[PDB]
């Protein structure tokens, strides 16, 4: 139990201190293509930049850049893009990206404007009848159907490439509530929207990596992919104890800087991680009241 480690951190106050310790100790490798100059107006913060060991470059010879990583977990068998929020120029790359890489789920953990702020292009369409070209990439977007619940809503989208007229069907999974360096309202919720995604089909081997963002692709995002692999680590093993869960985030940082914004975030993975425990070792039925407690409908 993570949960012993858990109440000793509250107990004695120091999630802060724990916090620190990550961020001192993770890694550092250069982003020297993400701060080329011609990068600039790619990147929607100077500060926010992907390592060029782990970037995923685009296809096209013209300019390779986007601010995205390939986290690669390489124990739990599970890959995840993560990436910004994309910006008024790159919404061709973007879903350039999600073409080359032959993704099936894209994960949003934002809103468009948040604080006031455009945090987030809007880079897939709102209406049926609105389809979205991106001359640049050749490609078009269009949205088949949603299905809106209270706190998120799961898209349906078709993606063409105009090029050679094939089409994929991309889920869009957007938590709606979850403020920008802050937390979602509880584990349940959180639990809940991950359970949707996973079970859409998403995160299968048989496809591309899923793709996350939030405003900079490493608070939520963090958050987000942290709890799902120290999930599947432990149902990979069906063993609880034997799952570390700074020791992964530290693994994760090795692909992306970052990836966690607050000991917050981080106090909330674990409170995540040990609530999915009970649906990993059998206890079905916590689904269902997760469902419940988040409150999905009205
Ligand atoms: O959508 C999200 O959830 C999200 O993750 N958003 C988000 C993340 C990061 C930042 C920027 C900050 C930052 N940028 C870093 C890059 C790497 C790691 C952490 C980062 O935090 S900062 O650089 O501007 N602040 C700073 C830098 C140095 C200091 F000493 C104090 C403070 C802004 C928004």
């Amino acid at each position: 139990e993570m949960e012993k480690e858990f109440e000793q951190i509250d107990k004695s106050g120091s999630w802060a201190a724990i916090y620190q310790d990550i961020r001192h100790e993770a890694s550092d490798f250069p982003c020297r293509v993400a701060k080329l100059p011609k990068n600039k107006n790619r990147n929607r913060y100077r500060d926010v930049s992907p390592f060029d060991h782990s970037r995923i470059k685009l296809h096209q010879e013209d300019n390779d850049y986007i601010n995205a990583s390939l986290i690669k977990m390489e124990e739990a068998q599970r890959s995840y893009i993560l990436t910004q929020g994309p910006l008024p120029n790159t919404c061709g790359h973007f879903w350039e990206m999600v073409w080359e890489q032959k993704s099936r789920g894209v994960v949003m953990l934002n809103r468009v404007m948040e604080k006031g702020s455009l945090k987030c292009a809007q880079y897939w369409p709102q209406k049926e009848e609105k389809e979205m070209i991106f001359e640049d990439t050749n490609l078009k977007l269009t949205l088949i159907s949603e299905d809106i619940k209270s706190y998120y809503t799961v898209r349906q989208l078709e993606l063409e490439n105009l090029t050679t007229q094939e089409t994929r069907e991309i889920l869009h999974f957007h938590y709606t509530t979850w403020p920008d360096f802050g937390v979602p309202e509880s584990p349940a919720s959180f639990l809940n929207f991950l359970f949707k995604v996973r079970e859409s089909g998403s995160l299968s081997p048989e496809h591309g990596p899923v793709v996350v963002h939030c405003s900079a692709g490493i608070g939520r995002s963090g958050t987000f992919c942290l709890a799902d692999t120290c999930l599947l680590l432990m149902d990979k093993r069906k063993d609880p104890s034997s799952v570390d869960i700074k020791k992964v985030l530290l693994e994760m940082r090795k692909f992306r800087m970052g990836l966690i914004q607050t000991a917050d975030q981080l106090r909330f993975s674990y409170l995540a991680v040990i609530e999915g425990a009970k649906f990993i070792m059998g206890d079905s039925s916590v689904q269902d009241q997760w469902k419940e407690l988040s409150h999905e409908d009205l």
